[PDB]
């Protein structure tokens, strides 16, 4: 299928969640992956907020951007604040976006819920373009 990527920074739960919604909502329409995990591990509070909607982001893990090749992912979604000097292969894709969204860092459950919800709409919009 069309290959997709979600690049992560800060508490990477927001951007790996974008992949978690994208595997869920893009199922059988796209192939989807994530990279960067700047929180050095996943964050159980995000897993709980995704369990609250029947999604899993604990099985996800760290793998650096420099080992990826956007030339091999037709649609790439940075979440680095639309201000990172991605190699030019990250631009030639069918989609190149940067969902410069909120930061759940070590926040309340409400931000872990809210950022997830706002991400899910961006995910579903991306899906609406491709799937």
């Amino acid at each position: 299928m069309k290959k997709v990527m979600f690049v992560c920074k800060r508490n990477s739960c927001r951007s790996q969640m974008a992949e978690g919604f994208a595997k869920t909502l893009g199922a059988g329409k796209i192939a989807v992956t994530s990279c960067g995990l700047e929180s050095s591990r996943v964050h159980p509070t995000a897993i709980a907020m995704m369990e609250e909607v029947g999604i899993d982001i604990s099985g996800q893990t760290s793998d650096p951007i420099e080992n990826f090749n956007a030339d091999d992912y037709d649609v790439v979604i940075s979440l680095c604040g639309c201000g990172v000097n991605l190699p030019p292969e990250w631009v030639t894709q069918e989609i190149f976006e940067d969902w410069q969204l909120e930061d759940p860092d070590g926040q309340s459950l409400e931000v872990f819920r809210t950022v997830r919800g706002q991400v899910k709409e961006r995910v579903e919009n991306l899906i609406a373009k491709i799937s």
